[PDB]
């Protein structure tokens, strides 16, 4: 049909129950008297309404009825278009099973009350199936069948009303039993939601395409990454949408040990299903009934990962019953991914987003009243990197406890709960916002949803470095055609001089979550003066890591610290020294390169780290990216006194002034020195003045927050006298001049 | 409630007590609202972590069978633990099973004072002690 959807309003009818047959289905089809326009319904769902129409008459173009919306439950302007339905079959005589909400309940005979409506004013044809309106209950009639041995189209006469099971259906049908909480804009992954959907019906909708493809021994969908969030409990409302199939029901497994049992039923029903089309049931506690080597180092565990591997290496594209997600324990998952099924595939998860959070908080709102003006931005800005069922479930959490103080504060409740009261006191934007800071989401830390040591605002400048990272960023995504006709992407490797603590690590994950990457924030003497021998072993590591992270960017700081100096030429330690240095020189002339290895050394002098390198040797192009120059000690430092307590007369400039010669933490060391001096006097003074106080009721106060509430510039003045300058000017001068003539 | 005693079933029946213990939880639910005296997350299980045990196993599955299906329209309020977390087991740490478990409280030097002023209303012991210096 037409790619563009759209809405569809009301029915251009005033009245609901008038839902005219439209003159296209009784012109494009033989729509006779006793059949009208066959509503097609998910989960295998169809009716028709039995009304006459007068297509000579008046042909009215109006939409569906409410009625017919609610019971059929069609999508806003979804494409009506007719297309092979494989799914319908059909019987010759049913039984027409009553509700067994309407016997309970009811005084006197419900059977005999029932029956008098029945027969006539029923508003429900001849068929099984049909829904009557009852009074109590509040809830829909809506069921699906996992795996029905029978089929579930069949007809059945009005007149002799059918005894039922007996069994009062308590759930809510209209609902889903899983994804309580685990509820986004797609059901948490759109693509993986989509990947899911067409694996279930392709595999057993179009079967001929498996037989010519020929993948007959493949599993299905047995899904990892999202494993114990509400991703676990993601069967439901995604199944539920795409419904079930019939015939094999399950084995028998009643036992309530099922030792190996356990094991022969997983085996029977893997079998079954590879030659049948039943429904892809979801294993209930499947991570319970199968360690798959994460519970026990005995036999259970890895017989329960064998016999995972051999269903998955076992079981045809008909049903592929696999938990997704959370299958087994995230440590130690079932073997159907290790098997065939997902063992060369992943599944496109959806990351943790405001868009899973304000699909919560719609879902949230829609089910019960937040707030007359809930900030739902504000809710997902403040839920953004958790998001799923730990943002649901705080959202629920922070609703209620919003809402119970908010009755708790209108009045005591307690001899008549008003509903007006209630839901007037809903859970208030910034009550539900603090009820939620009160409370935590399913994940250890909402912040670790990103890669980001520093902000890229925190890095003090860098425009020649954040120029080097977005061209890198784009170059390689924007003109990649230009880099191939050009040659070769430029090498990698900085060469930063100064202090350490220059921030390169710090600029280097600003760009990092800038560009939203996880760069591999390297250490110093962690790659050259590898502990494993030579640097090669750490360089391949780093090479592994980059491989199976790419693109990780493996941020090898310090090359100065990276070297560590390891010397000592004596007997087999000088060999051990040579085969570090040679093998360093190896990595720098080639290793992983790929997920841009960018190595932003440390330069204390020209030869301090791999001389060959600093020269034109080892880097063809020594990338060094520059930063641009800024007082960051002295914003550092200004940062650091608002978060404690300096204030008034504050001659920073005139301080910074004396040692300039800092690499961001340079001068950061001495102030936190002053700081803590400062706080060291202002205790003393505080220790002298309750002293005093002991002594005398009315001798001493405090003079402020502070015994120097300002910049204790006194104390910082005489920390810098008892320390030194970074360095002298005359060395600056010739390390600049250095640094210029390369 | 019912304290956690394990020695319940482990008898000479079947390690049917777990089951009567149910039962009579239920009963007493119905009858008003009652608790679950809980002990410590050692006592219930490790989540079958050291052994599974076979009875140990049954009565495992059979507490969280209850746990889950609880009496949800006699809002049973069952009162669970927090004992030292590798104690707990994985079924009630998980949603389900237990509806929501919290954690430990810990001491301080205002509750110092309470536990004080608590022993000092069971006997007047000095007149001098300077409960706050103390604490």
């Amino acid at each position: 049909n037409r790619p563009n959807r759209l809405i569809v309003d009301e029915a251009i009818n005033e009245d609901n129950s008038v839902v005219s047959l439209s003159q296209p289905k009784m012109d494009e089809l033989q729509l006779f008297r006793g059949d009208t326009v066959l509503l097609k319904g998910k989960k295998r769902r169809e009716a028709v309404c039995i009304v006459l129409s007068d297509d000579t008459c008046s042909d009215e173009k109006i939409r569906m009825n409410r009625v017919v919306r609610n019971n059929l439950r069609v999508r806003l302007g979804d494409v009506i278009s007719i297309q092979p339905c494989p799914d319908v079959k059909y019987g010759k005589r049913i039984h027409v099973l009553p509700i067994d909400d309407t016997v309970e309940g009811i005084t006197g005979n419900l059977f005999e009350v029932y029956l008098k409506p029945y027969f006539l004013e029923a508003y429900r044809p001849i068929r099984k199936g049909d829904i009557f309106l009852v009074r109590g209950g509040m809830r829909a009639v809506e069921f699906k069948v996992v795996e029905t041995d029978p089929s579930p189209y069949c007809i059945v006469a009005p007149d002799t009303v059918i005894h039922c099971e007996g069994e009062p259906i308590k759930r809510e049908d209209e609902e889903e039993s899983l994804n309580e909480v685990g509820y986004d804009d797609i059901g948490g992954c759109r693509k993986q939601l989509a990947q899911i959907k067409e694996m279930v019906e392709l595999p057993l909708r179009h079967p001929a395409l498996f037989k010519a493809i020929g993948v007959k021994p493949p599993r299905g969908i047995l899904l990892y990454g999202p494993p114990g969030t509400g991703k676990t409990l993601i069967a439901r409302a995604v199944a539920n949408e795409t419904g079930a199939f019939f015939f094999l029901i399950n084995g028998p497994e009643i036992m309530s040990k099922l030792a190996g049992e356990s094991e022969s039923n997983l085996r029977k029903a893997f079998e079954e299903a590879e030659k049948n089309a039943p429904a892809i049931i979801f294993i209930d506690e499947l991570d319970a009934i199968a360690p798959k080597r994460e519970k026990t180092h005995g036999e259970v565990e890895r017989r329960i990962v064998s016999q995972l591997l051999t269903l998955m290496d076992g079981l045809k594209q008909r049903a592929h019953v696999i938990v997704m997600a959370a299958t087994n324990r995230p440590n130690s998952i079932d073997p159907a991914l290790r098997r065939f099924g997902r063992f060369d595939r992943e599944v496109d998860i959806g990351i943790p987003d405001a868009t899973g959070r304000l699909e919560i908080l719609q879902i949230h709102t829609k089910n019960m009243k937040l707030a007359d003006d809930v900030d739902l931005e504000q809710v997902a800005n403040e839920t953004h990197g958790h998001v799923g069922a730990d943002l649901a479930a705080l959202c629920s959490e922070a609703a209620l406890q919003a809402i119970r103080k908010k009755m708790d504060l209108i009045d005591l409740e307690d001899e008549t709960i008003d509903a007006e009261v209630m839901n007037s006191l809903a859970v208030t934007m910034d009550d539900f916002r603090w009820a939620l800071s009160q409370s935590n989401p399913s994940a250890l830390r909402e912040t670790v949803v990103e890669v980001p040591q520093v902000t890229w605002e925190d890095i003090g400048g860098l425009e020649d470095v954040k120029r080097e990272l977005q061209e890198l960023v784009q170059y390689p995504v924007e003109h990649p055609d230009k880099f191939l006709k050009f040659g070769m992407t430029p090498s990698k490797g900085v060469l930063f001089y100064g202090p350490p603590g220059c921030g390169k690590t710090l600029l280097a994950k600003a760009i990092a979550n800038e560009c939203q990457a996880n760069f591999i924030s390297i250490k110093g003497p962690e790659l050259l003066t590898m502990w494993f021998g030579e640097s090669e072993a750490n360089v391949r590591e780093i090479f592994d890591k980059a491989r199976q992270a790419a693109p990780c960017v493996l941020f090898f700081d310090e090359l100065d610290s990276i070297a560590k100096a390891r010397g000592g030429n004596i007997g087999d330690g000088g060999g051990a020294a040579d085969r570090v240095i040679n093998q360093i020189l190896t990595e720098m002339d080639g290793m992983s390169t790929k997920k841009n290895v960018f190595i932003i050394g440390a330069t204390n002098r020209p030869d301090i780290i791999d001389p060959a390198i600093l020269r034109p040797g080892r880097l063809d192009q020594l990338i060094y990216i520059p930063l641009p120059d800024e007082k960051s000690r002295v914003a550092i430092l200004k940062a650091n006194l608002r978060k404690s307590p300096v204030a008034k007369d504050v001659d920073l400039e005139f301080l910074a002034k004396m040692t300039n010669g800092f690499s961001g933490a340079d001068l950061t060391e001495i102030c936190q020195r002053a700081c803590k001096l400062a706080i060291r006097e202002s205790i003393e003074s505080e220790i002298r003045r309750e002293r005093e106080r002991q002594t005398n009721p009315s001798a001493m106060e405090v003079e402020e927050d502070d015994p120097v509430p300002e910049i204790r510039r006194d104390h910082f003045e005489e920390a810098m006298r008892f320390a030194r300058r970074s360095v002298s000017d005359n060395d600056i001068r010739k390390y600049e001049m250095f640094a210029q003539t390369l």
